[PDB]
C-alpha cells in the first residue's frame, strides 16, 4: 500500500533550500548549516489518506553557468524551484535552471522563499505568480522561519503530482 517520491529542491545558493527542508524535516528553524554539501532528508506524510516516503534531495544549489549532473533528472517525481524575494539574483538564476531542467529531462513548482522579510523584499508577490503561470507551475511563497508554510511547499509538490499522474 506504501508509496516511495524522491524530490529535488533546487535553487541559488542561499535562497532557503537547506531551511525550508529542515524546518519540514526536524521543524525548527536552522542558522547553521552548511552550503557546500548535497544532502538527502527522509520524511513520512499523509496526503489525502495516502501515505508517502519522501526522499528530499537537498542540492547545494547551482547558478547561471552549472551544467546539470544526472541526480537532478534520473528517478525524480518532484522539483521544487526556489528563489528568495529578498534577491533579484536568485530569481533570475532560477528561470535559467528552469530552462536547463526541461532540457535535461525532455511536476515543477516554484517557491519564493523569505516572504517574512518585509524590510528586504525585492519581488512582489504576482511576479512569481506570473512566471509559475507562464511554466503552467503552482507557486507558493515561504518562510523557513515558518512550519506550515514548509510544510504546505512538500504537501503541494504531491498534491501536483497526484493531478499530473
Ligand atoms: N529570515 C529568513 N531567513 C532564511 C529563510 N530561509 C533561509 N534563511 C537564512 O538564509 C541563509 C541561507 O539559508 P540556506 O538554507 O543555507 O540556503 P541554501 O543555501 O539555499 O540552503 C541562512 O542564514 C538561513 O538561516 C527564511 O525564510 N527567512
Ligand atoms: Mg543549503
Amino acid at each position: 500500500q506504501s508509496k516511495s517520491r524522491k524530490i529535488a529542491i533546487l535553487g541559488y545558493r542561499s535562497v532557503g533550500k537547506s531551511s525550508l527542508t529542515i524546518q519540514f524535516v526536524e521543524g525548527q528553524f536552522v542558522d547553521s548549516y552548511d552550503p557546500t554539501i548535497e544532502n538527502t532528508f527522509t520524511k513520512l506524510i499523509t496526503v489525502n489518506g495516502q501515505e508517502y516516503h519522501l526522499q528530499l534531495v537537498d542540492t547545494a544549489g547551482q547558478d547561471e553557468y552549472s551544467i546539470f549532473p544526472q541526480t537532478y533528472s534520473i528517478d525524480i517525481n518532484g522539483y521544487i524551484l526556489v528563489y528568495s524575494v529578498t534577491s533579484i539574483k536568485s530569481f533570475e538564476v532560477i528561470k535559467v535552471i528552469h530552462g536547463k531542467l526541461l532540457d535535461m529531462v525532455g511536476p515543477i513548482m516554484l517557491v519564493g522563499n523569505k516572504k517574512d522579510l518585509h524590510m528586504e523584499r525585492v519581488i512582489s508577490y504576482e511576479e512569481g505568480k506570473a512566471l509559475a503561470e507562464s511554466w503552467n507551475a503552482a507557486f507558493l511563497e515561504s518562510s523557513a522561519k515558518e512550519n506550515q508554510t514548509a510544510v504546505d511547499v512538500f504537501r503541494r509538490i504531491i498534491l501536483e503530482a497526484e493531478k499530473l499522474e
